[PDB]
């Protein structure tokens, strides 16, 4: 599947996250007032971290960042986290992952993840619906 | 497939059963208050026993646990159980499941059963719709 | 697919017929009052027969066993009666099933029979709609 | 895909007619007033020829043998005749099959033939609608 | 796929074209008034030519002959012409075909073909809806 | 999938571009006034540039050159630029196309790209709307 954004300013930044456990940012990018994105799901990035202010549409829906498979998350609020759980008899939740008010997270399921766990006050956004952390 | 929760309080608790006629528990999760989860239905775990103030959401709708292919079983009162098969020419009700008032489960169906028997009162759902013992 | 049971007193009975030509039951259940059945259709078992005060609920919609691919018939008087065709170059009705009034029969179409034949007054269903012998 | 038929009288007859060219009936049935057939079309038998007061069900419709992929013929008149090219590069209508007035035919496309012409005053029905000679 | 056409007049004609860069007519029917044809495009014949005065029949809808994947053409006027492209990085029109008012043409993509283009007054119906020369 | 092209003007001109990273355009193609083209997206050709007075219709609806899977661009305005992913470890833009106002372009999805990057004003149309870069 694809995606759209669209930046509402200058510096919309955008993280690639490498497939798998060991979860690390492999691209910064940077977008001026008026830009838009196109891009897929790759075997080198299967969930995308957004920046800044901007627009972002999916299948799901269009969100905004400033307004108050895959699935979707946008942080409501400072301090939201994620988890990420291990595919496999070995089970944990692997990681700890943190956003701030306003950011956006997507994410495919890979084969070392069935499962997410989530922190903070965020909103969700399947291909069922939507979900409020409040 | 995939599925949703929600936790209306602390302690909401995740059991993931053993795929197979050999069944257990291998995991005990602990949800706070206003905790969300998604996750699969792996060659690992077939099903789910959920229990605690949450809500659930799937394809055939949302369900609460406390107002009063795969399918969905929600515990109207205590001593609720359940059985299943075993697939092939050895045909007898392996197990006698059981759960209490407010208890939720979901499992796939599985290789190692081909048809489920279920005990006290309790709603159904499925691809269908949804089916009440009363 | 899949079919759904519910049961309207003690006693409800289920005999699976042995997959092919060579046609027996292997087994027959015993459905007190509430119970509710869920099964799949296997290698093993190709048609079910179903007795007793029941309802029955699938795809082409829900039956009632008292009220006056695959495919569904319900007698609607005694003496009701089924007949196979054998598939290939060899071609007669092989059997000459029996049903009563009330009783509810289903099967799918395996590579031993490619034909049915059906005596007695009854009702029929399918994926295309209904039909009754009257 | 499936069809329907039901007898209006006793004789009705059906006539399947042996895959490819070379076209003959292999069977001759007898049906009582209130019958019921259900059958395949199978490698066997490609094509089915129906006599008789009766009512046929398929997926385009229903149709009555008095009122006055695969494909279907009914014919209004008597006379109806139909033709069958040959695939592959040796082209020509092999054959001149007929029909009589309220005589209904059903035939699946085959390797054997890719097109086919009909004489007399007959009804047509396919997958995208109905078609009257007249 | 398949097409449907029915004859207004007798001498209704079809030209079957050879699949390929290399097309010549290796058919010529002939109609009588009231014939109906149904046929396939097959490996040997990608497309059709239609002549006289008749009533042609598609998943795009119902043309008339005389009234002012793959794809239709209906000429509009005489001197209509088309032309085809040959795949592969060796590119140019390759031939260019003619047709006279009134005169329909239907085709198939090809691995010959990636593209056609059309010359005179005509109409046009595909998958996506219907186009007009003027 | 196809794509359809009406002129309206004499010299609507049609580029390929070479598939892959490599971009060079290996056709000038020229249309008179009332030209319709058909084509197809191949591994040859996956995307196309258009030129010209014409009027341009795909799946997501149908746009005009004059008028103020796979993606769609229209330049709004002159001096409009495009980017391209570089699919793999190896991540950055590799080239930056450029477009005059009116100009439309169209690209399928290929395993050298992941992502593009667009600049001037320009509409964007997709399977799942439209957006307009103001």
């Amino acid at each position: 599947n694809f995606f759209v954004i669209k930046a509402k300013e200058n510096g919309v930044n955008v993280f690639g996250m490498t497939r798998g456990t060991d979860t690390r940012f492999h691209h910064s990018e940077k977008l001026d007032k008026g830009e838009v994105m196109i891009a897929q799901f790759t075997e080198h990035t299967s969930a995308v971290k957004i920046r800044g202010k901007a627009i972002i549409q999916t299948s799901y829906g269009t969100l905004d960042t400033e307004k108050d498979n895959f699935f979707v998350i946008k942080a409501k609020e400072n301090g939201v986290n994620v988890f990420g759980m291990t595919r496999g008899t070995d089970t944990r939740f692997h990681h700890s992952e943190k956003l701030d008010k306003g950011e956006v997270m997507i994410a495919q399921f890979t084969e070392h993840t069935s499962a997410v766990k989530i922190r903070g006050k965020a909103i969700i956004q399947t291909s069922y619906g939507t979900l409020d952390t409040e």
